[PDB]
């Protein structure tokens, strides 16, 4: 009764399980390689085990040692994005539950899809280079040989040699630093992760980093030039940790540090344990994008403690975490705000479903990733169809206090484990046994397995949304002789969040007439806003509405940062505008070599430029 991880080529957890990784490596900026040894402590789950298979991607293997002697191994043919399977022949057959240590000597490729190597010119300080990883979903195999499946959890320790002017950090507790005895131009940084984790949570950064304390268990890390602004921007972090602990139970990870990466970091935030990674596009100056912090914090329960068994079940990670995120922000800013953000998320789902099409398999809640790259299937669907299901169930079963009791019991039940949608569903029924007649009203096949918008829409408070819709509708319904009526005062009682939702509402009906968009800049001066979420939607509205003056502004945002949420749609919208098409493509081609490897692939696909 085992389950299949169709994104991994390694032996499954039913055959063998990695219990620990000891990584010893050196970061070579002249070669853009990580070189070292991965010592995997492996437990047999079978009688008479005589071989096993690991995932690899663009790794060079030097040798494999067990019991102090080299052993036979073979690398199979590459399977596209999944990489190449590595079969290791064990020297003595293992009994069930026997544990051995396998030490693999390897080197990464400069093209490693897990890594971006930055030159000094690409950093803030301009003197030193920089390295960062991103393993979720299936890029840990492009760093080191492993069972690259979230169905397996392991502890780890590491020693990382770097040029002595730089700092290494990992998703782990810091365990000291020392000069490298093999090379006095280097330092060795040590790390320990004593909580078992899925390997997609392994993370590394190397650069000219400094730290500032912002709470009792939190330092923010960045280059010098960003430290002061980051400490302010993220100053709600400890209050959010305290709320999260109330909702999910104790925080088990020791430290909660934050790392603010350079602008090409591909995501808004990644929940690497003990060291969340975030985009610098969160530095709005007013703490207004802190829901991304609340999301990563929440993963310290839903995701890092309770984990999806395979990426087909990614909605478990994300839906529950958006649910908790929105509760943290509702406790800080009020229940009307929670419903505002919830309703907005439904808008996002509407957008995503229209983009893929209402029958598309990537619009199912549980996806089948057989032969699909997870990076391509990735979308807002698991987040927002997931959230919508849990919000619907909250309403069905008695409200937020009652549903939060379920969430905490779910985290407790499945801590340190990896689970499927059916495990989740079974526990829901158990917990809610005295409401099973309500539960049986749910159309489970449609919500879990059908494409498109869900079969039923929750109920949402409208208080904070109403002014956004009203203003949007005034603009959409305006004719030329109404344009004079608009004025800066129209925005005076709108928060940044409400201005963003006004633009989202308006973008859903784009294009508008060019003269309307010019009027908007004349009276609202949106070109002056630096909030990245607001600028992104404004520039999309401008390019879809065929305003040539917006072309250079959209090109610049698309290239001067690399969060894919912003760069992919800006490039797509520029390619679709005939006036900007040729330049969009020439700009992608010019920048491709120095982009994040996954962002480069996905922008190329989006533009049909191979
Ligand atoms: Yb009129
Ligand atoms: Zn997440």
């Amino acid at each position: 009764p085992e389950i299949v991880d169709t994104c991994s080529l390694a032996s499954p957890a039913s055959v063998c399980r990695t219990k620990h990784l000891h990584l010893r490596c050196s970061v070579d900026f002249t070669r853009r390689t990580l070189t070292g040894t991965a010592a995997l402590t492996v437990q047999s789950q079978e009688d008479n085990l005589r071989s096993l298979v690991l995932d690899t991607k663009d790794l060079t293997i030097e040798k494999v040692v067990i019991n102090g002697q080299e052993v036979k191994y073979a690398l199979g043919e590459r399977q596209s994005y999944k990489g190449s399977p590595m079969e290791i022949s064990l020297p003595i057959a293992l009994s069930k539950n026997q544990e051995i240590v396998i030490e693999i000597s390897f080197e990464t490729s400069p093209k490693s899809s897990a890594l971006q190597w930055l030159t000094p010119e690409q950093t803030s300080g301009k003197e030193h280079p920089y390295l960062f990883s991103q393993c979720q979903a299936i890029h840990c195999r492009a760093i080191l040989p492993c069972q690259d499946t979230p169905s397996v959890k392991l502890t780890y320790t590491a020693e990382v040699s770097v040029p002595k002017e730089l700092v290494a950090l990992m998703s782990a507790i810091r365990d000291g630093e020392t000069p490298d005895p093999e090379d006095p131009s280097r330092k060795i940084y040590k790390f320990i992760q004593k909580v078992p984790i899925p390997c997609y949570l392994i993370a590394l950064v190397v650069g000219a980093l400094e730290s500032r304390q912002i709470g009792p268990r939190t330092l923010v890390w960045s280059e010098k030039e960003q430290v002061e602004k980051s400490a302010y921007e993220f100053s709600e972090t400890e209050s959010m940790l305290k709320i999260a602990e109330d909702l999910g139970g104790p925080y088990v990870w020791g430290q909660y540090d934050l790392l603010v990466l350079p602008p090409s970091f591909p995501y808004g935030g990644m929940e690497n344990p003990c060291l969340t990674f975030v985009t610098p596009t969160l530095l709005a100056g007013d703490k207004s994008l802190s829901n991304v912090i609340a999301h990563q914090i929440s993963h310290s329960w839903t995701g890092n403690l309770v984990t999806n068994k395979t990426w087909d079940h990614f909605w478990l990670n994300e839906g529950h975490t958006v649910y908790l995120e929105r509760h943290i922000c509702g406790r800080l800013f009020g229940e009307k705000f929670r419903h505002f953000n919830a309703l907005g998320g439904w808008g996002e789902l509407q957008n995503s479903v229209k983009t893929f099409g209402e029958t598309h398999p990537f619009t199912k809640l549980v996806v089948d990733l057989t032969d699909i790259d997870p990076d391509v299937a990735y979308s807002s669907v698991p987040y927002e169809k997931g959230f919508a299901l849990l919000f619907y169930l909250e309403q069905l079963l008695g409200g937020p206090e009652i549903f939060l009791g379920f969430l905490k019991a779910y985290v407790e039940k499945f801590s340190y484990k990896s689970i499927t949608t059916d495990d989740w569903k079974d526990f829901l029924y158990s917990y809610f046994k005295d409401k099973v007649d309500v539960l049986n009203q749910v159309d489970w096949n449609a919500w879990l397995y059908s494409p498109g918008l869900p079969p039923i829409k929750p109920n949402y408070d409208m208080t904070l949304t109403n002014a956004c819709i009203a203003l949007s509708q005034r603009w959409i319904t305006a004719k030329e002789d109404d344009l004079n009526s608009f004025n800066a005062t129209d925005l005076k009682d709108l928060s940044s969040h409400q201005l963003n939702e006004f633009l989202a509402q308006t973008l859903q009906r784009a294009p508008l007439p060019l003269g309307h968009i010019k009027r908007m800049q004349e009276v609202y001066n949106f070109n002056a806003i630096n909030n990245s979420e607001i600028r992104f939607r404004w520039l999309r509205l401008c390019i879809q509405s065929k305003w040539e003056d917006a072309i250079p502004l959209a090109l610049k945002m698309a290239t001067e940062q690399g969060r894919m949420k912003f760069t992919r749609p800006l490039f797509k919208d520029l390619a679709a505008f005939d006036k900007s098409h040729d330049q969009a493509v020439r700009t992608y081609q010019e920048h491709k070599a120095s982009m994040h490897p996954v962002t480069a692939m996905l922008v190329g696909k989006d533009l049909k430029v191979d």
